[PDB]
């Protein structure tokens, strides 16, 4: 690549996964939102009663459910969305108070800090750390795809039985293979290959820092298809935003390496991080910029 700029045993293995079907309420009336795979609605997962979003997905796919339920049950960690069970095609995930983490921080009614968008960063990179520890590769990775709960509390989602194209505006066809693949947070290594390693998550870690800088602007405006590859070949990054410290915008510089082996691992970045972080008291209000607004 160019770096240089120019089953019995599946059955009784998946018991600790599946809620019973009359313990589940669907409310099939009232939608949360749709996806390319699926759509969300809420439920009542039940003694006792808990508040919980319900995706309903379109043999040996069955036998994926199954399997890709069990593990996705193993992938516990405060910062990781976990899976409460699967119902046969449903997908039984806790909801989200405040959805997704873009809207979140775009909606002009929300107040954050410099300190409140750093640790909003911070819990993704803890997020990752966790599930890089498992080698799970994320792929696709950006603050549309993290969710926040009634804690502010950052949870990393869409991967398993979650994964879906939520937004497909940043999606873009490649005129090969005919794969839709989100361009503006690939890797240089992985716009040119379509593969993807957790080196490639770190490169998409910087972006999604990014849009948390810019509370939730579009990145690199009106380069919307893998000429992104030109782009960046041409010796470019993403600006430092107006609100961004110079600490964190090194970091996000090492997360953008052009060698994926030189790029920090999670765990590096949840220390770094969690310094910069600590340096903050919640004096600095974060405002929009005034270029991105209503821009695609
Ligand atoms: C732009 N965008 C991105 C997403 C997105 C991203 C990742 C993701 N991973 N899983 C799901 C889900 F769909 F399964 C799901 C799971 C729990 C949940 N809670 C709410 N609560 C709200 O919407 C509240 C504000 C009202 C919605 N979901 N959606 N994701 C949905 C949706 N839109
Ligand atoms: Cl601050």
């Amino acid at each position: 690549t160019d770096m240089s700029p120019i089953n019995p045993e599946l059955v009784q293995a998946v018991q600790h996964v599946v809620i019973g079907p009359s313990s589940l309420i669907v409310h099939f009336n009232e939608v949360i939102g749709r996806g390319h795979f699926g759509c969300v609605y809420h439920g009542t997962l039940l003694g006792k009663k808990i508040h919980c979003a319900v995706k309903s997905l379109n043999i040996g796919e069955v036998s994926q459910f199954l399997t890709e339920g069990i593990i996705m049950k193993d992938f516990s960690h405060p910062n990781v969305l976990s899976l409460l069970g699967i119902c046969l095609p449903l997908v039984v995930l806790p909801y989200m108070k405040h959805g997704d983490l873009r809207n979140f921080i775009r909606n002009e009614t929300h107040n954050p800090t410099v300190k409140d968008l750093i640790g909003f960063g911070l819990q993704v990179a803890k997020g990752m750390k966790y599930l890089a520890s498992k080698k799970f590769v994320h792929r696709d990775l950006a603050a549309r795809n993290c969710m926040l709960d009634e804690k502010f509390t950052v949870k990393v989602a869409d991967f398993g039985l979650a994964r879906d194209m939520y937004d497909k505006e940043y999606y873009s066809v490649h005129n090969k293979t005919g794969a839709k693949l989100p361009v503006k947070w690939m890797a240089l290594e992985s716009l040119q290959t379509q593969k993807f390693t957790t080196k490639s998550d770190v490169w998409s870690f910087g972006v999604l820092l990014w849009e948390l800088m810019t509370r939730g602007a579009p990145p690199y405006p009106d380069v919307n298809t893998f000429d992104i590859t030109v782009y960046l070949l041409q010796g470019r990054r993403l600006l430092q935003p107006e609100y961004c410290p110079d600490p964190l915008y090194e970091v996000m510089l090492k997360c953008w390496h052009p060698k994926a082996e030189m790029r920090p691992s999670f765990s590096e970045l949840v220390s770094r991080i969690s310094a910069i972080f600590s340096t903050f008291i919640g004096e600095h209000y974060v405002h929009v910029n005034a270029t991105y607004v209503n821009v695609k």
